[PDB]
């Protein structure tokens, strides 16, 4: 499966979703994640995201490896989202800014 991390908080492009074969991205207010058991592994969303915050799960970097979970969790509670929408309002400013976790709305 593919991980969606840290840098997707508060900047939440939606670039991502417009390429996924299977429709396998849920949202929250502030975030996104990917459903495990769904996704395909097509790698095809990871360079769509320009906050390169998707990672195959191998490749999650050591201090994001909550993600891993995290992106499982919420894809059982947060609602499907399968087309591309305007990203976050201040993206621009958030992107790049680290330790976001601390920002993820429910
Ligand atoms: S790796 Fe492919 S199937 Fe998985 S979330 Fe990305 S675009 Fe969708
Ligand atoms: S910021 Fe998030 S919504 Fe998709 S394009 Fe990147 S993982």
């Amino acid at each position: 499966a593919f991980v969606v991390t840290d840098n997707c908080i508060k900047c939440k492009y939606t670039d991502c979703v417009e390429v996924c074969p299977v429709d396998c991205h849920y949202e929250g207010p502030n975030f996104l994640v990917i459903h495990p058991d769904e996704c395909i592994d097509c790698a095809l969303c990871e360079p769509e995201c320009p906050a390169q915050a998707i990672f195959s799960e191998d490749e999650v970097p050591e201090d994001m490896q909550e993600f891993i979970q995290l992106n499982a969790e919420l894809a059982e509670v947060w609602p499907n989202i399968t087309e591309k929408k305007d990203p976050l309002p201040d993206a621009e400013d958030w992107d790049g800014v680290k330790g976001k976790l601390q920002h993820l709305e429910r």
